[PDB]
This record gives structure tokens, sequence and C-alpha cells, in this order.
């Protein structure tokens, strides 16, 4: 159970790592504490890569998504591992 | 970056006793922050909004409260 900031971090060194993606959006709660994120994606490839480079840090749920011919946009949860 | 905005804001926080951040959300569209706070009083929540300058502007809406 680490420090909402200490996961922001960690959020940010995974986002570096892979510029085929940008965070649209970001929620997080206190009862939950969980990370609710929006992206969006250059490629089903690039996705994949934030997907996996976000574990063994993070457990990643992913919600729906939105595939077009110039990108996909989803959620994401990341919670603890 | 984002990871910087809430630092800033954890950094207010931890020098506002009287105030607690019950949820958070960011979007790129606005490059803006909602907060969900609780304030044990209306001087608790003066003093976060004043703090909170001049690095966010605040705009109010227990409470939601916008810093951009």
């Amino acid at each position: 159970h680490a420090p909402l900031v200490d996961r922001l971090s960690a959020l940010q060194n995974i986002l570096s790592e892979t510029p085929g993606i940008r965070l649209r959006a970001l929620s997080w709660d206190a009862a939950g504490n969980r990370l609710q994120l929006d992206i969006a994606a250059v490629s089903s490839r690039a996705l994949e890569q934030f997907t996996q480079r976000a574990q063994p840090r993070f457990r990643v749920r992913p919600g729906d998504m939105i595939t077009k011919p110039d990108g996909i946009e989803g959620q994401l949860t990341l919670e603890e591992n």
C-alpha cells in the first residue's frame, strides 16, 4: 500500500518508456484506492506494451476500448499487486 | 507533469490539518484537477484555498474544488 505520489511516479516512468501512449485522464478515490486511467494509444502494440510494462508493479484491469484507424482510446484500472 | 502537480497538492495538504482528500480526477483537455474534499471548518477550507495559490487557480463548486 504505497503512497499515491509514489504510484504516480511509477506511472510516469511507465509512460516515459512508452512513446505511442498518452494519458487522457486519471481518477482516484480514497475508498477504492485504485488508479482509473483513460489512455490513447497509436496502436494495439503500444497499448499492450503499456499494459505489460505496468506489471508486476500493478495489476491491470482493462475496461472498455474504442478502436479506430487512427488509434485506440480506452480505460484501464491499475491496482497495487 | 501530473505527478509534479500531485506532489504540489500533497505539500499543500500536509500543511493544512483539517483537510482530507476523498477523491481526485484530472483530464488533459481541461488540464484540470477536480478534488472531492472534507474540511473541518470554513477556516480550514479558506487556508487550503489560499495556500494552493499562486501554484493553482482555485474554483469552488464537504464538496468539490477545481484546481487549474
